[PDB]
């Protein structure tokens, strides 16, 4: 996160931190047993750190779980980012209390203007680089698809939604992927792109989690 704040330990509860030996990637616990991030966060052997604040020191509200499967969405395609959602099952079932809990889907999709939270472990500078230990928030509105499509021609699908600030200097980064962008209560996006990080008239591309409502609850229903 480029241009935003430290969140405070254990403020934004549902953030995880997926793990293959370091840090690579956020996500967001939608239930006791399943985190939806980014499907260009896939790989193999992911262990899923939930309640951490410091992702260097052992503070104390951690669990770290391992993943027993992972579904990349079917329509996933990695050369555009469209459908650019996974689902990580949990081998046991996380242990819900206030400093790690689920964070709802949505019932219905956000609207330019909305006032959102974004959050992760990645780069603060633009590039630029320095990986904070401590999670970094950033408070950012979603952005008209006409000004999303313009800053990006030929890029922007009915699945992504830009959000940020064209001026630069504020957006999400590395290492980000695939954690929340959260807007009421409610998971909206999906850290997916951006060119660079925190330039000028570039701002965040975001997977449109709306679309995903059905796809998410029937897969969960069946695995
Ligand atoms: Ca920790």
């Amino acid at each position: 996160i480029v241009g935003g704040y430290t969140c405070g330990a254990n403020t934004v509860p549902y953030q995880v931190s997926l793990n293959s030996g370091y840090h690579f990637c956020g996500g967001s616990l939608i239930n006791s047993q399943w985190v939806v991030s980014a499907a260009h966060c896939y790989k193999s052997g992911i262990q899923v750190r939930l309640g951490e604040d410091n992702i260097n020191v052992v503070e104390g509200n951690e669990q770290f779980i391992s993943a027993s499967k992972s579904i990349v969405h079917p329509s996933y395609n990695s050369n555009t980012l469209n459908n650019d959602i996974m689902l990580i099952k949990l081998k046991s079932a996380a242990s819900l209390n206030s400093r790690v809990a689920s964070i709802s889907l949505p019932t219905s999709c956000a609207s330019a203007g909305t006032q959102c939270l974004i959050s992760g472990w990645g780069n603060t500078k633009s590039s630029g680089t320095s990986y904070p230990d401590v999670l970094k928030c950033l408070k950012a509105p979603i952005l008209s698809d006409s000004s999303c499509k313009s800053a990006y021609p030929g890029q922007i699908t009915s699945n992504m939604f830009c959000a940020g600030y064209l001026e630069g200097g504020k957006d999400s980064c590395q290492g980000d992927s695939g954690g929340p962008v959260v807007c009421s209560g409610k998971l909206q996006g999906i850290v997916s792109w951006g060119s660079g990080c925190a330039q000028k008239n570039k701002p965040g591309v975001y997977t449109k989690v709306c679309n995903y409502v059905s796809w998410i609850k029937q897969t969960i229903a069946s695995n």
